[PDB]
């Protein structure tokens, strides 16, 4: 029947798309809570008005006064909302380290976690996994959503390889020399999704694919050496699974996040009309090419951090946040993005120990941000 | 555990490939019976020697004496073998009307029917369906095998469309005028599979795709207006399913019938190492284009016979057998192949009644062969 959904990060692109899927399907879903940072308030006010949901969390205190009548405000508003709201699904679409505590709180309640927040897995690692039951986390990322669907093609013992697709970004087929004089607006050219400057940048530097590889390992328990990345410029195939008999099962759709959002909210039940399907009435082609790992080391670096274990993938993510920002702020070169991540990881051998608590993870990320900051300061 | 398999049509390409899969996997499968027509005897003798299976059916009487010590020979040898052999799976890879009685006998025993024989469904229609339990028939055809795998992607009520792929054949993108002066060896040019002159011809005239559309309807209970055909020259994607949310799930592999054979024998359990998987270490492309139904009417004609129901699909198949042979024997033109099928169907309104018995189906096919023969005689 109808599922009660807490929407964390409601004003971002995933949050607003989720609310649209919810509004179109009132028999399947109802919103019971909203959390937002506070950066966008005209949006949050409209969502309050349209849904009638007054059970809202706003992190920013000044934003919280400006909107008025907000029950959860300040530091851990989102966590408190999740702790005190009865729900069937928590959609965690918060950005950054802010998402980890709401994730653990959400898992403690027994609800399904529709996970969009990368930090939860990439930084939380085993902490989050230990907190979750089998099937409790359902991925919202289009690649992981595609994998979950393709995995219906057999039992776990029959999986040979998971194959993630990457667009290649705007610099697909460029030499390392070419990348040396890449500018912020070159990087943020023709984006597949519409989720902001940082996100489009991570697609260009292939760090997004690196983070997804890490999450694939954690979500599906497949070793890093059985997780492939292929470049697929059309971004129509969203991932594939190759099975032990030689069969490959692929998921394909015109890019539209409403599809994986709807599936994550409603899992295992599909949502009629969520997105447009591939249309075969006009000729088209789906192209595949190997990733040039020499020019784009981000994915191999992700594998190195993943295999190292412990707090290393938290270090990889934290270092990218500082390094990628520094590039957008005209302060370092494009190649130096992954360059800095490597330098930080190479210095991070103390963080190869598994974290015991959330504070351990936050300390590692604190360390990595500072170390990356220091590295940026020398350029 | 280990499954007892009766292999009907053991000397043809599907039969010999199935025996190879069986020999490679003695923990999964054992041969308990072999049926062959009698055209190839050196092969049948080698199979007797290697498997030690003396439980053999040979249709041809003269062949049966020549080989020696054959327990089932003559008219309904294959049917008798199936009736009297204890098995878990019957692989029906017989060609033509000869396969229908063994199919019904196989279903009566309770065994899984790994169905390669097109005549069973295309001609048998509702007779065969009424004889089968849910899940009892498992398709061997690479398109139907692909569909069965993709259908794991949701429940039946979530299916929107089934999409079969067709190579387009050697005359893909040719005008109707171009097809008028097509010769037998032009038609049998560069075949995807290796199953004889008739089979390669049916791929060129698109009658093979027409028969597969009919079988798709009967196997999966999807209406003809939700069964699409797309042309896909690489023949790597073997079919797709589009679901109601907009997601498409596709099955892909380098052409090799050992994959679907192995899956049909072992369903639902995959068979490690059956075939090579797609390799993404070298650039490639998968192309899609609409089928030109004006130039290639065979699929639309199949839909017309399928919707008409009763013995009409049996008529479509019987008329093609006579008409396609007549083309290979230098007696009619390429366009006249589907031309004759249309003329026979248009005259076949008495066969729109459902068949009650096997003899009804055989009478319809007898009628259609004669009518097609008469039509050929006037060219």
């Amino acid at each position: 029947g109808r599922l009660r959904v807490v929407v964390l990060g409601s004003t971002g692109s995933i949050g607003t798309q989720a609310l649209q899927v919810i509004a179109d399907n009132p028999d399947r879903f109802e919103v019971v809570g909203l959390a937002a940072g506070g950066a966008h308030l005209d949006t949050l006010l409209r969502q309050r008005a349209q849904t009638g949901v007054t059970n809202i969390a706003v992190a920013d205190e000044h934003a919280a006064q400006r909107v008025g009548d907000i029950p959860y405000h300040g530091s851990d508003a989102a966590t408190r909302l999740v702790e005190q709201t009865e729900a069937d699904v928590v959609l965690n679409a918060l950005v950054g380290a802010l998402g980890l505590r709401p994730t653990l709180a959400a898992l403690k309640t027994g609800a399904r976690l529709a996970l969009a927040n990368k930090e939860s897995l990439v930084a939380g690692g085993s902490l989050v996994l230990r907190a979750a039951r089998p099937g409790q986390i359902v991925p919202v990322d289009s690649e992981h959503s595609a994998l979950a669907q393709c995995l219906r093609g057999g039992t776990p013992d029959e999986v040979a390889k998971l194959v993630l697709t990457a667009s290649g970004g705007p610099f697909r087929g460029w030499s390392a020399a070419d990348l040396e004089h890449v500018t912020p607006e070159q990087a943020g050219a023709h984006p597949t999704w519409s989720m902001g400057p940082m996100n489009t940048l991570n697609s260009a530097s292939l760090v997004n694919k690196g983070l997804e590889v890490i999450e694939t390992h954690l979500l599906f328990g497949i070793p890093y050496d059985r997780i492939d990345v292929v470049v697929h410029p059309q971004s129509i195939i969203h991932s594939m699974v190759t099975f032990i008999d030689g069969s490959t099962i692929a998921q394909a759709s015109p890019p539209d996040m409403k599809l994986p959002i709807s599936l994550a909210l409603g899992w295992p039940r599909r949502v009629s009309g969520a997105a447009a399907a591939c249309d075969f009435h006009t000729a088209s082609s789906w192209e595949f090419e190997p990733l040039d790992t020499d020019v784009f080391p981000a994915v191999e670096l992700a594998r190195q951090a993943g295999v190292a274990g412990g707090c290393m993938t938290a270090v990889y993510n934290a270092a990218n946040e500082e390094a990628a920002a520094a590039f957008l702020a005209g302060r370092i070169g494009f190649p130096a993005i992954v360059g800095i991540i490597a330098d930080v990881l190479h210095a991070a051998d103390q963080w190869a120990v598994e974290p015991a608590t959330v504070d351990d993870v936050l300390d590692a990320q604190r360390w990595a941000r500072e170390r990356a900051q220091r590295a940026v300061s020398g350029m």
